[PDB]
């Protein structure tokens, strides 16, 4: 894609901590950029290249014509996507309103106005806090990291001219076909809308990385959820054989769409999170990971994935499990798979690499992600309701929390929910311990 500026881009400032010490840790500059698939893509003077779930032809009618023809623009933080920052935090809103309608947002956090803040966590913890208390069911807030390239993938495609700055070079483990700009190329070939999201279409290229998902959460339940692919790095992947959720065919592709998850709820104790649970989404939370290695270093193999909260001065670890036979609080090798046997799934996360592929991907740095949206492929029952809701809530493994099966209809959540957001704040990155104090 190359670079519009009909509006200026300027990113919203946000500083987080490196605690190289303990211990008082100290502060850093960073700032936020909105993924570009959220972007305006207009022609020179000045059409739209990209409406709703469709390319126009006129302009695009293939990859390079349309990628010649197309610009990309500045985004209205505040104004459109409801994004503000302040200190040392991030806020989202679901609906805006301006004199067109947005929906959620995909944010990426940088050092510089030129390249994502690259963060390596294995053998560390990340924490942060976050206020969920305004978001409802049907939503997710997603903090979570993906190994997308540090300059957007700028360098290994000359026909990106945009790069970090712009909000370029997104992926994750579903290997999303909807990103209009992939590996430089416009994703315009072969395009089909998707069936039931106005704002979506699929085309010939995906876009695949390893994702570790910290954090998808509303304020009735939670789950973090690592994804490896077999390439961990981002990788271009061709129509159906990119597999992702977003298809049919999941589980036909290199990358897992369903991850190793721990939802509190799902692993039978439904008095730990949720509105006045022991973990209270009322209140402000702080979350705690920690990426414990092979041998307690940051080049080991990733052996377990820890949680903590705090809130109200009680360090508490995350719920036990207390479904036969899933033992312990921690995602590892022997939970995974025994978590995907008991409940009937597909083991896609063993056969992608489990834990040690997921520790391969964090070795290199990795891009954090916040976001925030509806969910037309699900309704977000996955996380936080009965799913499927053919099956029986008493079956393991069905029931994710206690949300209504006839929630998260997404122009249900619109109608009823569209002032949502959710706040991220208090982001540190240091050794194991030497964050939550
Ligand atoms: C749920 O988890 C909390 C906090 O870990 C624990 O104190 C409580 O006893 C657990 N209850 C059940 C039913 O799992």
């Amino acid at each position: 894609q190359k670079i519009g500026k009909l509006t200026p881009e300027v990113h919203p400032p946000m500083t987080f901590q490196k605690c190289s010490e303990g211990g008082s840790c100290e502060t850093i500059q960073g700032e936020v950029v909105v993924d570009a698939n959220w972007r305006w893509v207009h022609s020179a003077q000045g059409q739209n290249c990209y409406t709703g779930n469709t390319w126009n032809p006129t302009i695009c009618p293939d990859d390079e014509t349309c990628a010649e023809n197309c610009y990309l623009d500045g985004a209205n933080y505040e104004s459109v996507y409801g994004v503000t920052t302040s200190e040392d935090s991030v806020r989202l809103n679901f609906v805006t309103q301006s004199q067109g309608k947005n929906i959620g947002s995909r944010l990426f956090l940088m050092s510089n106005e030129s390249n994502y803040q690259l963060f390596h966590v294995l053998g560390q913890e990340f924490t942060f806090d976050v206020d969920v208390s305004n978001l409802d069911c049907g939503l997710n807030g997603a903090l979570y990291l993906v190994s997308m390239d540090s300059d957007g993938g700028s360098a290994r495609f000359p026909t990106n001219e945009a790069g970090a700055k712009y909000g370029t070079g997104y992926c994750d483990a579903q290997c999303p076909r909807d990103l209009k700009f992939i590996s430089g190329s416009a994703n315009v070939d072969g395009w089909i809308p998707s069936t039931n999201n106005p704002n979506t279409g699929y085309g010939n290229l995906g876009s695949c990385c390893a994702e570790m998902d910290l954090w998808e959460a509303n304020n009735m339940a939670t789950a973090v959820t690592p994804h490896p692919c077999d390439t961990s790095s981002q990788s271009v992947c061709k129509s159906d054989s990119c597999g992702g959720a977003a298809s049919s065919n999941r589980y036909g592709g290199i990358c897992d769409p369903d991850g190793c998850d721990y939802n509190p709820y799902r692993m039978g104790n439904t008095s730990f999170f949720g509105p006045n649970k022991m973990i209270d989404t009322n209140s402000v939370i702080t979350v705690v990971t920690q990426f414990i290695t092979d041998d307690g270093s940051s080049d080991g193999k990733l052996t377990s994935i820890k949680r903590l909260y705090v809130q109200d001065g009680n360090v508490i670890s995350q719920s036990v499990s207390t479904i036969d036979g899933v033992e312990g609080n921690e995602v590892n090798e022997e939970f995974c798979t025994n978590q995907k046997k008991v409940f009937g799934d597909e083991d896609s996360f063993t056969k992608h690499g489990g834990l040690a592929k997921m520790g391969e991907a964090l070795k290199d740095g990795m891009v954090l992600v916040l976001s925030l949206w509806d969910d037309y492929q699900a309704n977000m029952l996955w996380l936080d309701s009965s799913y499927p809701t053919t099956s029986s809530p008493t079956d393991p493994g069905v029931a994710r929390g206690s949300c209504p099966t006839t929630s998260g209809v997404p122009s249900k959540v619109e109608q009823n929910y569209p002032n949502a957001y959710v706040v991220y704040s208090n982001i540190k990155v240091g050794p194991i311990d030497s964050t939550y104090k």
